[PDB]
């Protein structure tokens, strides 16, 4: 527990960091259903930014609950998605083992 959360600290403190105020950054701890099959989440992009565009309830995102439509993908098990290229961005992701640690963020308001 206590090297869990100070791990889980340390990631959303680098992309605190990295992102600054306007941000709330969220890390989501994903298992998929198989090596062969996916997140279950929609993609959408502009240049340079990656975003989830719809979570699938039944799908390993939609478990882990923490992720919403709308966020930013930042990083995945240590790897940088931020400013990445669609390839780039896609292969990543098709690459995951089954336990996934998601870095995302969302605009937000104080």
């Amino acid at each position: 527990s206590a090297e869990d959360v100070q791990q889980e600290a340390a990631l959303l403190t680098k992309w605190q960091r990295i992102m600054g105020i306007n941000y709330e950054i969220v890390v989501a701890h994903v298992s998929k259903f198989s090596e062969n099959s996916g997140l279950g989440i929609s993609l959408e992009a502009t240049v340079g930014h990656h975003f989830i565009r719809s979570v699938l309830p039944e799908g390993p995102v939609g478990h882990s609950g923490k992720l919403f439509s709308g966020d930013e993908l930042l990083e995945v098990n240590g790897i940088n998605l931020l400013g990445e290229n669609h390839q780039d961005v896609v292969n990543i992701l098709k690459e995951l083992p089954i336990d996934v640690t998601m870095v995302c963020c969302r605009r937000t308001v104080p």
